[PDB]
């Protein structure tokens, strides 16, 4: 397409990404060669697009090569690496080489880059009988110092190294560190830059999007490498991060493509908090009634007698929290086998605005999809826009199922009519 | 002495040092061993005393050992080192090791420490036929980014490395870099931390204090090592820095002793700008007259006829700038061979407050010292405090030379009498 | 010792004191003579060390002398003074004299000093039948205006005077005022500057440190003078202040010695909040189990069957809040009569970080000290550092009691071994 | 009038006064009695109207009464008072009493009030043979600390007391101090609050407005009391202050009446900088030409041949600076003896905007007033608004002098016509 078509395509993603915080976990293989130069170009750019960036890099792969080649053999317990005083020594050397290459890569294509003593570490200790030695975990993250720099527009660079109150230095696992830091910053996005195109489903495909549950179900049959990833991503998500993404840092431009296109190569994981939605039974009726009466009192909902409710209960779904009822919604069917109706959609004013609306709308869309329903209607006097903004086209009365066009004319309400098409 | 006697001793030096900027050039030998731990302790402390700190470290000595040992031979032109792509490589490694050791040393005895891409470098190029290669000089110092961090209370750490617009990295001479950076920050103090107790005079003594002239006169007969130091110190001073100091980083506590004691081990260099002070001759008389008439008009100065001036001209010193007369002062002598008087001390209101007063007072103190004068008097109606604050004790009339006690009683002025003792 | 030994000694105390707020209650006797000049020197210094200072002074002793001498007799009810319109009058005069002397004392050895209308007062009213008249208490403290000035680095000076909405002025008791103000600022330190070396124990010794309980037990048999002190200190502590201290303002340098030495002359009082720690009995077992199972599930704790627990319950201490169990810890004994072991140390993740750990560690240290135990061991896989940072030296297996060295080899865990020596 | 008529009257004065700085020199007699309460009410109000307030008070009158009554006799040299250690002592007492009364007066009718060590003083020394002793002058004003508090909205209170580097305290003359401080703050207004209705002209009237010249001409025949006032006011004005005012603090509401009414009781002094305006002669013609040609080139001015200029030179006034010509303007006369015209009004673009326009307009208004001219016309194509905003009503051609109505129709320009009536 044209340049102008591409920029207008990314525009909405720039608007979202702007002022948000993005923490990037970089495999250290990427920080060597023609790949490092392009990584800095796109990162440079992100800075320019006003995204607050935190960058941590890995070292395991360097170390592990320095080892084998120089005689010794690296050893890993429960995923984590044993790092001896000498591994630690060269981990510090590597960090100074990578920070410096990157810095140069960034001036070769202004942008301001900062590092500090932001991380304090304790030793992992002993795992399954094995002393890990200089393997550490982040004990304290200087979250104020971080935000202070990000506020200033500076790119934050972090080696896989934190220090202890005792004057020792520890080697940190990039993947767990990226996740920790991100959760401290309550960052909106954690991005792991790997050498893989993402996380594959069992059928060898690339899982474009995943839930933290779907992801967790993939880990059982998965390489231990991507097992630890998933666990850190799932940990991040639970800890606050809005979205974590896995990309191939070796795929030229992938970072730009992931962030500013609709489709975006690579895989993204998010956690949709659990809300309990279930078929209504005889007992919710007093609750549902309690919820909808005020509404039908205001003339927003059509009146629904307890009796009606008693013999129409199966059309109803209720959304609950701790046995409390906070929402409901009904799917109506018709002679026309394609049509459905979302009816009696209500969330209590106190639990409003938390996304419950959406969740009941979705829920009955799956119900309606299960029974071969393609067109789904919604009539309302004072809430049509909500539907407009969620996949609905205003409709005409002559386009309703016959029975509903007839209630429509008797009503005397003139509610607005909106339809949405449900797909295969 | 007691703890309380020591703290009260340092108190005035803390008051001066506070909020001022101090740039420290560290020999990299200091960043290894039990010496690094104590360096960080005292630096940690300085941070706590509210001194803005910038820290750059050297690498030549590491490199040069890595070289010889590993076969190769280092080479230096006009003081500067030839650093090849491989020297550069390990200079980056060293920097990552030293920054990290220091960081740990600082947590083992909270304090916030920051580094950035503050320096942009160009290659030195070719010197006397020799390609220097990866030897660079600071082309641009990010002075805003620096001040921004110092304002935040952060300690700034800088490796001897800056980058180019071309994506290359260059090795910087710590000593020249420290001086450049300091001059950009217009820092009040540059401190070089060496392995020597300072700069020795020809007589093998340690030159406690020096002027940028005295220092420059020492460089001719001096080791090339301390030659480059002096030139960087003298360059700093000319460029703005108020004071540069040379200490032995290996002398435990020297840094604290230099900054917060009266005497302070090690050597300090400062530049006193040039002001021309000379004996008056026949021609200054209209100028001097012009200067002092307003004053004697106000009754601050005793009246001095042109005639008086004509046959007393040799008592007079004048302070001038571009042939312009901005001050004057007279030394009076007496039957009493010990006594002098500072008389007719005046600086034009326009050039007042720049220290001219001081300079004429000093000047005639050297005159008065040259002719065996120990007690120096000063009488005035409205300016006695100035003298109080500069080494003067209020005196009684019965303590003046006889002739002056007699003018004193006739006068009818009752001017205040202050004396100051001049020494061997 | 050397200057350098003294500065490095105070360094940790400067680091703590920095940015913290210190409110000083000054007996007004100190504000007269050679003692006032040194008080300002050390206060000047504190300002320079970045401590936020609030200074309130007393007046009772002046007033009371002005009285008797000028005929009249002062009278005090429940500790507080009756101040009549004329006492009030001269209390305002004194305040203007003391503020001004201090100000001068501070310029004679830059530092910025501010006073305002920060205090609004109501009358105390009538006490035990007696009209107190112009005796007031602080009704409102302008806490925002205060912080605003302290933020600016200014020293805050406050007379023992506050005003009313009615346009009257009241005399405030310095001691209660200092405590009130401090509690408003939630200051980390309240310091009373008296004419006494502190608070004496019954045996005529100077109580170096006290708890707000120990202190309160001293007040019964104590001079009414120090009774009111204690009550204000205890009130401050309960109200938020971290530490209150009593010094002799007439003891030259005491203020510097109190704040920046380990030992520090004078007496300090602090409140350790109450946490209930008691021997475990049969009933805690399900709770303790609940607490430690997750841990032994993670392999952090060795497994402890309910049965074990049932016949080892007396080794156990539990830490509780409102009948809730939040921690536990066991002392193990051995054939070796000198040895103990802290075992099964656990605090629930929810009440973690509040210092509960410390409190159980301490607690069993007192238990272990009670039964002649000098060496106390602690083995763990993932928490050795905690012990390092609390008085523990890493140990070797060959140094455990025999039985424990044997479990150690069977275990197959290789936990880290740390010891700490308990004293007489 | 009505409340609404009064508020709308003051509105323009509130708009001017807002955000401006006002320094008030208060006679200390005002700070006692029912007069102090009302002074604080109106000052309180000023604070509320967003005027930055600095308040210094006097003490001479208190002292001088304390003296005589208690035996001793006060003595003054060149206006300034001899203040001995004991005068100084009670000057500090008075200051503490007045600050405190005022503070209370201000709470009896929220508003934030601050004092500090803002003033550093040196002794005046000896005057005409007399030791002044504790008479001081402000040597340094902490101008940053002041602005910092004013920025915060705080009312600044200053006693007539400043300190020395030597730890001494000096008595300051309120009147000279107010003027100094004001000039440091470059305050827009200095206000002296006296016990007099202002400064009287020789004819015993109250001089409503004065120039710093008119004022200075009144001082020769004036009481020494008001002599020193005038000199301080004139000194303030020269030093930057836009306006200084003298009021009677004992006249209830005078302060409000002075600041927020058109007329305002009491007397105000301002300095109109000197600009040289004189009749043109033969020599300015090339200059005037140079000035107006560009303009008549643009068609803003009617063309005026050198010849015209040569025989019309007496109609011309020129405004000059250092022999440079920066403006000109011509007064035209007519058969109609009442009419004038401002013609050929021009200021060079470089010296534009400095008020030169105004000054030439005024100047020829005085010329035109001198020769019996009441109506003054001004025609222009592109600058009519300037005249509208300076006392001019748009006019019709039929209202011009006949000759000018005739040039008007030939012109073919249709310039705008504005008139202004000049009075007796
Ligand atoms: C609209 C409801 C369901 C959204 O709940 P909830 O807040 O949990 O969902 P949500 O968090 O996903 O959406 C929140 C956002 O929607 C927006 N929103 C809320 N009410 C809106 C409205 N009336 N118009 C536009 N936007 C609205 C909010 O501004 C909020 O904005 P944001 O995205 O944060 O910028 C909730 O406000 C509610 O229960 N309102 C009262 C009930 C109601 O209006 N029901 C009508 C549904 S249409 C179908 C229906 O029930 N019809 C009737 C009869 C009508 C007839 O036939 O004439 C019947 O069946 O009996
Ligand atoms: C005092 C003079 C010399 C200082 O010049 P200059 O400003 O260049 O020196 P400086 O920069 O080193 O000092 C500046 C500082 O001194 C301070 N200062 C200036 N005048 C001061 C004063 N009168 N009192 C206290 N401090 C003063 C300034 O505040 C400034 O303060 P800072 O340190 O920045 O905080 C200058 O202000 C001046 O020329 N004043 C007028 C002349 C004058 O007062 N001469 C008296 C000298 S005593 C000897 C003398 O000439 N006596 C008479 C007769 C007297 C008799 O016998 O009765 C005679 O021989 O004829
Ligand atoms: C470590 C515990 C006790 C501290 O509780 P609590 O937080 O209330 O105490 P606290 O507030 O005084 O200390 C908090 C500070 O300690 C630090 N901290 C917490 N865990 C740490 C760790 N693993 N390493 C270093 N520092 C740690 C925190 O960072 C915090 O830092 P801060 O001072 O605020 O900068 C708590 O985290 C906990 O219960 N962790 C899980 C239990 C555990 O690790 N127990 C091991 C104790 S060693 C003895 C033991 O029970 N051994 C086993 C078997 C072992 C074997 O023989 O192989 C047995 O007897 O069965
Ligand atoms: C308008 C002149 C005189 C003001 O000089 P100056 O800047 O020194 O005075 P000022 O500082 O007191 O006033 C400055 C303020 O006036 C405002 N101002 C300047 N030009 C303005 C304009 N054309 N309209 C409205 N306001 C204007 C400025 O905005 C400034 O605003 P501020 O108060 O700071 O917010 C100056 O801009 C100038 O020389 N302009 C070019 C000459 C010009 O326009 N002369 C016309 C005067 S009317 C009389 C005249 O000379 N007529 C012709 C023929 C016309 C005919 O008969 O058709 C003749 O006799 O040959």
């Amino acid at each position: 397409d044209s340049f102008v078509a591409h920029f207008r395509e990314a525009a909405p993603y720039i608007r979202q990404m702007r002022g948000t915080t993005l923490v990037a976990g970089i495999d250290g293989r990427l920080l060597e060669g023609g790949t490092l130069n392009k990584l800095a170009a796109d990162i440079g750019l992100l800075s320019q697009l006003g995204i607050r960036l935190v960058l941590i890099h890995g070292a395991y792969h360097f170390l592990d090569r320095l080892a084998a080649a120089q005689g010794r053999t690296p050893h890993y317990c429960r995923g984590l690496r044993v790092t001896d005083e000498t591994s630690l020594g060269q981990a510090q050397q590597f960090a100074g080489t990578v920070r410096s290459r990157f810095e140069a890569a960034l001036c070769g294509s202004s942008v301001p880059l900062v590092s500090g003593n932001f991380l304090t570490a304790r030793p992992i200790g002993v795992i399954d009988g094995t002393d890990m030695e200089y393997a550490g975990v982040i004990r304290k993250t200087d979250t104020a110092a971080l935000r202070f720099q990000l506020d200033a527009g500076n790119i934050v660079w972090m080696p896989p190294l934190g220090h202890s109150y005792g004057g020792k230095t520890f080697n940190l696992d990039m993947v767990q560190a990226a996740a920790s830091v991100a959760v401290s910053l309550q960052a909106e996005k954690l991005v792991y830059l790997t050498l893989s195109d993402g996380i594959s489903r069992p059928d060898g495909t690339l899982a474009e999007t995943l839930s933290a549950q779907e992801a967790q179900s993939l880990a059982e049959h998965a390489a231990s490498e991507t097992r630890r990833l998933i666990s850190s991503a799932v940990a991040a998500l639970e800890g606050g991060v809005h979205r974590v993404q896995i990309l191939n840092g070796a795929a030229d431009g992938s970072l730009l493509q992931e962030l500013f296109t609709r489709n975006g190569i690579g895989t993204s994981i998010a956690k949709e908090a659990f809300v309990s939605i279930r078929q209504a039974h005889s007992g919710d009726i007093p609750h549902i009634a309690a919820l909808i009466r005020p509404l039908e009192e205001q003339g927003i909902l059509l009146h629904r007698s307890r009796e009606y409710l008693e013999n129409h209960i199966s059309e109803f779904s209720i959304l609950e929290h701790d046995g409390n009822l906070y929402g409901c919604a009904a799917l109506k069917t018709f002679a026309e086998a394609d049509c459905g109706e979302i009816a009696c959609l209500a969330v209590s004013p106190q639990a409003q605005d938390g996304g419950y609306g959406e969740r009941l709308l979705a829920h009955i869309i799956d119900k309606a999809r299960g029974i071969g329903i393609s067109r789904l209607f919604a009539l309302s006097t004072n809430t049509g826009e909500w539907f407009a903004e969620r996949g609905f086209q205003t409709a005409s009365e002559d386009e309703l199922p016959e029975t509903r066009r007839k209630d429509y004319r008797s009503n005397g309400r003139n509610s607005h009519i909106l339809v949405r098409r449900l797909h295969r």
